[PDB]
């Protein structure tokens, strides 16, 4: 545990704030324990106000898209998760069952977006109250030397790194927060009606393992390992020089997980569920289908590429926040967590090379590759490390 006051942070060249991942799952029990605090914050009304509209945006969903619609209760699952936050979950000890991406997306967005929030609180100058407009203090300082802010989502964590990007003041972080809540659920929904349906066929849902391996010929190994396996096994993302996760079929995982380990390459189950960042037709298909509804939403759009407040990356390892002509900022994000490769690697080497940014990670999952984070020595932390980073509840 490190307290704020020990980080330095005052002396900072330059800030990067690294929207984490999902990896690891969620019972009702575990996520009650960040639900709650939530649920008590200032946070409460926009919270309630969101989550309470996400249905009818799971109408529409299911109406473009029937085989997702007709694949998962979506809507008992997200009046249960208005529930949750509006009266509180009750007995949260019963069911060990991992909770679905159409509800884990929403509140990782919203865990991620409040220790965001919380971090700004923590580490605002000394003239400001707590209750100041802390998002519109970090834009309006960005051109002061040592000050510039960029955002860095890592697969769901786009969604909360490109709401805070586009928000220019408070009412902007709660609106395009809300955007990012939204867009979670819809994401969350399409890879839980491909995962129903594989399961109900020989394949079944899909599980995926972070690997590692040590050298240039082992690694192409892997790769051939994997390749031998598409269209089941795909490489979802790249995270590091020599660490990467792939994703198979349940039928196929024994095969991917001996082959592996029998050429020297370790292997470690992760805990979501499902197919990301993939390239099956199917959901090719799904995500066009997506992009074409978001499109008719004011509500499901986040600010242009030519507009932003703050500047924001994807995970192509671009080696610079995207071009003020990418354009539609939820189609890219849609596109970046449902089809496209996360090339991690590339995209936080990238981000950091030359620089000597501080990053401060919001989220659950450690996320600064392991040979890069030497290098960024201590102008870096993770929120969960620190002291006091308790959501406050509200006023």
């Amino acid at each position: 545990m490190i307290s704020v006051a020990d980080l330095d942070y005052a002396s900072r060249k330059s800030s990067i704030f690294l929207f984490a991942p999902h990896v690891g799952t969620f019972t009702k029990q575990s996520m009650d324990k960040l639900v709650r605090p939530l649920a008590a914050s200032a946070h409460r009304d926009w919270i309630l106000d969101t989550v309470a509209g996400l249905p009818t945006y799971w109408d529409a969903l299911a109406v473009k898209i029937p085989n997702i619609g007709n694949a998962i209760p979506g809507r008992r699952q997200l009046t249960d998760l208005d529930t949750w936050f509006r009266h509180g979950a009750g007995d949260v000890t019963q069911d060990d069952a991992t909770l679905p991406s159409i509800v884990v997306g929403p509140l990782v967005v919203l865990i991620q977006l409040t220790q965001y929030w919380r971090y700004l609180e923590l580490t605002r100058p000394d003239h400001l109250e707590d209750s100041a407009d802390l998002q519109a203090d970090v834009v309006t300082r960005q051109t002061q030397p040592g000050a510039k802010v960029e955002t860095l989502g890592f697969c769901a964590g786009l969604l909360a790194a490109v709401a805070v990007a586009s928000a220019g003041n408070r009412q902007e972080f709660q609106k395009y927060g809300a955007v990012a809540v939204r867009l979670a659920m819809m994401a969350g929904a399409l890879i839980d009606g491909q995962e129903a349906r594989d399961k109900a066929t020989r394949d079944g849902g899909s599980v995926s393992y972070a690997i590692a391996w040590r050298g240039q010929k082992p690694g192409e190994e892997a790769a051939r390992i994997v390749k031998d396996l598409n269209p089941n096994a795909y490489f979802a993302v790249l995270y590091d020089e020599a660490r990467a996760t792939v994703t198979t079929t349940r039928r196929t995982a024994p095969s991917l997980v001996n082959r592996l380990r029998a050429a020297d390459v370790t292997v470690a189950e992760i805990g979501i569920k499902g197919r990301i960042h993939s390239p099956d037709s199917e959901r090719k298909n799904n995500t066009d289908l997506l992009v074409d509804l978001c499109k008719s939403f004011e509500d499901l759009q986040y600010a242009d590429a030519a507009s932003l407040a703050l500047p924001t990356y994807n995970n192509e390892a671009e080696g610079r926040p995207v071009s003020r002509d990418r354009g539609n900022m939820t189609e890219m994000v849609i596109r970046a967590i449902l089809v496209n490769q996360c090339n991690w690697y590339g995209t936080f080497k990238g981000a950091t090379e030359g620089r000597e940014p501080f990053v401060v990670t919001l989220g659950l999952e450690r996320s600064v590759p392991p040979t890069l984070m030497r290098s960024l020595g201590p102008h870096q932390v993770h929120y969960e490390d620190l002291a006091d980073n308790g959501i406050p509840p509200a006023p």
